[PDB]
């Protein structure tokens, strides 16, 4: 049961946003600033003692991105909630010693180009079946060459989410860079597709993330056996999976942005998680 809370009444005959789609045709919320009251959501998730896992891969020179990634996650990611960072790396000694807030912990997990391509999906799936099931409620899987600039919180949490890729949120489906060769397991025809989801930010419950990552891994191994590599690698497979298994929330491009390449459009009230230039 929620406690008494004082907040503005939601107004039925006033839309929350007039400039963007805030719900998908399968009734999944599309998360934009102005659609949620974070105080209500924080209450709901704190009362469940929610723990969020955040996975990141930092292989070879990408260890250089960890310090800013983690420092900014400390400022902006799930603050007030239990967080477990999982840093997958080939260089455990190169992981910076970042000071964490209370209730937050970090684990370092030591890790043919074909095997490198399948690595993230394979390892996330393997670790879902081990550590993650026992340790966290939700998993968030992101790229490391990024920084948090504003709030990323429990508004994203749901059984399965994808994020609108910042390059294609205003594009027609024919222009999406899905895999277009029927010989690939990631194939999507020109007349199908809801959104182009970014491989750099997805997640959900541990069970749903295990299913997604196992399915993507298995599809990639079928492609490898057939001598084909999808145009955008595991992102192509992620898009095929989310076409056939609709996400229960979609995050707006506030949650995955590149200001150098795309500026700061009026439609984005906040830039929350952004590419490092
Ligand atoms: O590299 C990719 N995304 C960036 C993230 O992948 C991780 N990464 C990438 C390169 C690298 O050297 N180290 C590393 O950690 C890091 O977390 C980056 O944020 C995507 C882009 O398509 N990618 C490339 C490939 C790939 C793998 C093997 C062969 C060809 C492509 N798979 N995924
Ligand atoms: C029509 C408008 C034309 C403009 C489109 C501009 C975005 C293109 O984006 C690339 O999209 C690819 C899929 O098609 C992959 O997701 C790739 O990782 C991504 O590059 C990434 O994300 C970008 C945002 C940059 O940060 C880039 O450095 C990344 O490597």
């Amino acid at each position: 049961s929620l406690p008494r809370m004082v907040y503005p009444q939601p107004k039925v005959l006033t839309p929350c946003r007039k400039d963007v789609l805030v719900v998908t045709p399968w009734l999944a919320p599309i998360v934009w600033e102005g659609t949620f009251n974070i105080d209500i959501l924080n209450e709901q998730f704190r009362l469940q003692n929610t723990t969020i896992g955040l996975t990141v891969f930092a292989i070879k020179k990408y260890v250089a991105f960890l310090k800013l990634f983690l420092e900014t996650a400390e400022k902006h990611f799930m603050v007030g909630h239990r967080v477990h960072y999982y840093v997958f790396t080939d260089q455990p000694a190169a992981v910076p010693r970042v000071t964490l807030g209370t209730g937050r912990q970090l684990s370092v997990l030591e890790v043919r180009w074909q095997d490198v391509s399948m690595r993230r999906m394979e390892m996330i799936s393997d670790f879902c079946e081990r550590r993650f099931l026992s340790e966290v409620d939700y998993l968030v899987c992101v790229d490391v060459d990024m920084e948090f600039r504003d709030h990323v919180g429990v508004e994203i949490l749901t059984p399965l989410f994808g994020t609108l890729h910042p390059g294609f949120y205003g594009s027609s489906r024919e222009a999406f860079t899905y895999e277009r060769r029927p010989q690939s397991q990631a194939y999507i025809p020109k007349d199908e597709g809801d959104f182009y989801y970014g491989g750099a930010f997805f997640g959900g419950s541990v069970q749903e993330v295990q299913r997604l990552t196992r399915a993507c891994h298995q599809a990639m191994m079928v492609d490898q056996a057939n001598g084909i590599e999808a145009v955008w690698h595991d992102e192509s497979h992620l898009n095929k999976y989310l076409l056939r298994h609709k996400p229960t929330k979609v995050l707006s491009p506030e949650y995955l942005w590149d200001q150098q390449l795309l500026g700061w459009p009026a439609v984005l009230r906040k830039l929350r998680f952004t590419a490092v230039p």
